[PDB]
């Protein structure tokens, strides 16, 4: 947290961010990997997989209904608020997230790309129909599509499935125009999300990583703040706002 870092952010021409589950940990939502990580307890192959869903839809839906209620009842934390503020200040141009929660939106973020879908979305397994929910469904019974005759599924992307072409393309266009990218709360192992910060770097841009742990991205991160996103982003945006207020215009 030096003056060079604050300058890099405050004077950026097109700053973007890539966030992961770590930015929602301080809202009481568990991460997937690391301490208390969901994948250290549960098995992805049995809960977040198309095969697992076809094998036991009730088991998968009960788990997601639980995840949904938790997220819908959680509140955005200081990290979410900071990203929203950085956007309000006109510094953050776009926020790309791997999170399926809607905490960035509830904090006020306007330009958000959801690479892996959203828990607010439910879609049909057969026909092209999807919609958003206000609260979690009760399981059983299994959610069915009213349009046709098939089951509904959470509108998130599971391992092995393809991200919507337009979603990845939009995210790529954003990082291709960015000179600075803040990468917060992500383990940097899941693709293609993990490759996005590399585009910024290969283009001569700067990477600012915020994570209490080192990741595969750390070696190339211009700055890597070993702390919690809530504390780090709050202080960061506070300093950035002060810097911007001093600008002669
Ligand atoms: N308070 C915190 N502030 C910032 N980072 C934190 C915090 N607490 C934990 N982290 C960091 O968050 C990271 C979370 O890593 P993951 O649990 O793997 O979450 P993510 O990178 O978003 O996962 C990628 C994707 O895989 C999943 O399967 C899922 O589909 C998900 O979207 C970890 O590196 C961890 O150290
Ligand atoms: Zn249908």
């Amino acid at each position: 947290m030096d003056e060079k870092l604050l300058k890099t952010i405050a004077e950026s021409k097109y700053l973007v961010a890539l966030t992961g589950a770590g930015v929602s940990a301080e809202s009481g939502i568990p991460t997937f990997r690391g301490k208390d990580g969901l994948w250290n307890r549960y098995r992805p192959e049995e809960l977040a997989n198309p095969q697992a869903f076809a094998k036991d839809p009730e088991k998968v839906w009960k788990w997601y209904a639980w995840r949904m209620e938790k997220v819908f009842n959680a509140q955005p934390n200081k990290a979410h608020q900071a990203f929203a503020e950085l956007e309000r200040l006109g510094v953050l141009k776009c926020l790309i997230t791997q999170n399926v929660d809607d905490l960035h939106e509830r904090a006020g973020s306007r330009n958000v790309i959801h690479l892996h879908g959203s828990l607010r979305v439910v879609r049909c397994t057969s026909c092209n129909n999807s919609f958003e929910v206000e609260s979690a469904p009760k399981i059983p019974p299994l959610p069915k599509c009213d349009k046709c005759g098939s089951l509904l599924r959470p509108g998130v992307v599971w391992a092995g499935e393809m991200l919507p072409p337009d979603v990845l393309d939009r995210a790529m266009r954003e990082v291709e125009r960015a000179d600075v990218i803040i990468v917060a709360g992500t383990s940097a192992v899941v693709q293609p999300a993990a490759s996005l910060p590399l585009i910024v770097k290969q283009r001569g841009g700067a990477i600012i990583e915020i994570n209490p742990d080192e990741t595969p991205l750390t070696p190339i991160a211009d700055y890597s703040l070993r702390g919690k996103a809530g504390e780090v982003m709050d202080e960061l945006v506070r300093h950035v706002r002060k810097a911007l207020s001093l600008k002669l215009n």
